[PDB]
């Protein structure tokens, strides 16, 4: 069996492409992939780097996506062997983005090597959507190449994003869909005074104590077949001046939901300020919403993987929504159906992170079997 | 009517004795007293000057303290005159200290000045507790006076402190108690980590929150002839990373209770381990008490108080427990009845503060009144 992704793995991973920069990864890629009939755009905007690889002209278009940025290392000292040093050891390749998520792109790229030389006249499109920037704030990489594919009508039929899905075993979990997020800056406000007056002051802890609970205690959806219940996380919480003898003025409160498709954004926000307004807390609310939830339910796309999953791993794959998110948010505004599929996330954005060897040419065949059964 | 106070309280005003600095005020007050057979000790403790002054060697001994260190001025073109020239103006004296607490100091020692010239040969004692600090940590202040008076078996049968009392009239207000005061710092513990993945964290401030509600909601006392109800407030609450997609680990709130006689300090730390007990709640708490409270009920040096504001001043004085607190919570230990009598509160430690000149030479004949009452 292969080991020419084992090696392109190890490759992109000893480039420190640490996001924004790229260290030349998506150059590497494209001089590699044009040698099969993928032609090359970039796609540069602000500090970020983007590349549009594409073989074919017509549809189905099936679209690979993913990113060649990885998250900073931490103290060096602190990993067992060094983070862009790509190593061997029980049976697992250990780096910083050996799992988030260079070794999925050296196993699709070289899916495409594999597909075309046993299908040179194959019918669509294959393509390849990367950024250097998914892992920051992710203002100037993929958002804005899908804009440029949709105002010129380049729409994708299938795509796979190939951020890290397993549980444990590749192939266990598949992603096809993702939870929207939306956080909130609330500022409630009192009156600062001496703490022996209170009839002086207004305590905002105290006055939003019964919101607060009401909050934290709400049940916002049951979920359905396809997502969990919506969640709401209360992450930062900030009141007083340091001495213990003032009652605040004011207090800052940080709060998050990742949603589901039973709720909706403006419904959330509806009734978080019900909730302050009937408990007559006084306030300012900043809110800011970074996706909404997406969601490709069951069809060709689902059926492929599984069965291909199936074929290579031997099990039957699950469909998932949770954890966190992906560039998938961005791009299903133009891929018709979408799902996630790589390696296990156990150990991304962490010191020695790593991905069982046994799994790359297996997630690689994976892919594979999925160009075949659509294209 | 005498300006003897009016200019004494100019010369103490004048000197910037912020806290634990003196600048020779106690010796001022000490070569004076010496005129008139005040024998003067020094009792200095760490960076705080503290003078015990006393005319007479026998009981009933009657007791002034007070403090001469005023509090910082903030930048001072703030002020509509320096903080430390003292200035009339609009029928107020104006200056750091003209209110807490200068003004009284000066007004005693006029009244111990007439009161021996009329009665050379009064029974009793007179005695000023005089401290450089109240307003600071007060460790090394009255608190070892008291010690040192203890020690040695000198007692006091009646002490008026000389604090700001009065809500708008000179008299309308004395103080025959204060509130103890007893702090919690509370560290409640979580499992940080990533907010989209709740499951595996657990957050501080949703575990907290149904405690932190039955806290600012619970009756504490109903209070009592003397006090108002216990009185429970959050000063600070601090938690987070300043990441808005993390959850917390931990989660810090401190808070205070100003007490009355009608809970006790072990009572109220068992209440609040049992709220949070209750409630599953994981934390470490750690207490302080920095007072007790106390309470002088009605009884001779009360009655005299009110006679002699009646007398002078014309209305009824009201006694009352609220506000902050004084070095009466270290001298109570001593004295076997005492209460707090002075000017207006109003701008205590605030930019501008001040005294009504009218006020000035009834203050200090009230004090008068008292010692020819009590001697
Ligand atoms: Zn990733
Ligand atoms: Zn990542
Ligand atoms: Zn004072
Ligand atoms: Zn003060």
């Amino acid at each position: 069996t292969e080991t020419q992704s084992l090696e392109l793995a190890k490759e992109l991973i000893s480039r420190p492409s640490v996001t924004p920069d790229d260290r030349d990864c998506q150059k590497l890629l494209a001089e590699r992939l044009h040698k099969i009939g993928f032609a090359a755009e970039e796609l540069h905007f602000g500090d970020t780097k983007n590349i549009w690889l594409r073989r074919g002209t017509k549809a189905p278009v099936v679209c690979f996506a993913g990113h060649t940025d990885v998250v900073p290392t931490g103290p060096v000292e602190k990993w067992d062997s060094p983070p862009f040093e790509p190593a061997e050891r029980d049976g697992r390749l250990y780096g910083r983005g050996a799992a988030d998520m260079k070794t999925s792109i050296a196993c699709f790229v070289t899916a495409c090597e594999r597909f075309v030389a046993k299908h040179p006249n194959h019918q669509g499109s294959i393509a390849l959507l990367i950024t250097s920037d998914e892992e920051g704030d992710a203002l100037d990489g993929t958002t804005k190449v899908v804009d440029v594919l949709k105002a010129r009508d380049e729409l994708i039929d299938y795509c796979i994003v190939g951020e890290p899905t397993a549980v444990d075993k590749l192939g266990d979990m598949i992603k096809n869909g993702r939870r929207g997020s939306l956080s909130g800056n609330l500022t409630v406000k009192g009156k600062q005074g001496h703490i022996a007056y209170p009839h002086l002051a207004i305590n905002p802890v105290h006055t939003f104590a019964p919101a607060l609970l009401e909050l934290t205690q709400e049940v916002w959806d049951e979920g359905n077949e396809y997502f969990p219940p919506t969640s709401f996380q209360i992450s930062n919480i900030n009141g007083g001046t340091g001495a213990t003898n003032v009652i605040p003025g004011e207090l800052n409160v940080k709060f998050n939901f990742r949603f589901s498709t039973e709720s909706t954004e403006a419904g959330l926000k509806q009734r978080v300020h019900a909730i302050l307004d009937k408990h007559g807390v006084q306030y300012d609310l900043q809110w800011s919403c970074s996706g909404q939830p997406f969601l490709t339910q069951a069809g060709k796309l689902t059926d492929v993987a599984r069965a291909a999953i199936a074929e290579t791993c031997g099990i039957e794959a699950e469909l998932s929504t949770t954890g966190g998110t992906s560039d998938g948010r961005f791009i299903k505004a133009i891929a018709q159906e979408l799902i996630e599929l790589g390696p296990s996330n156990a150990t991304i954005h962490q010191i020695n992170e790593n991905v069982r060897l046994n799994d790359i040419p297996k997630l690689s065949a994976v892919y594979e079997g999925i160009l075949a059964r659509l294209l």
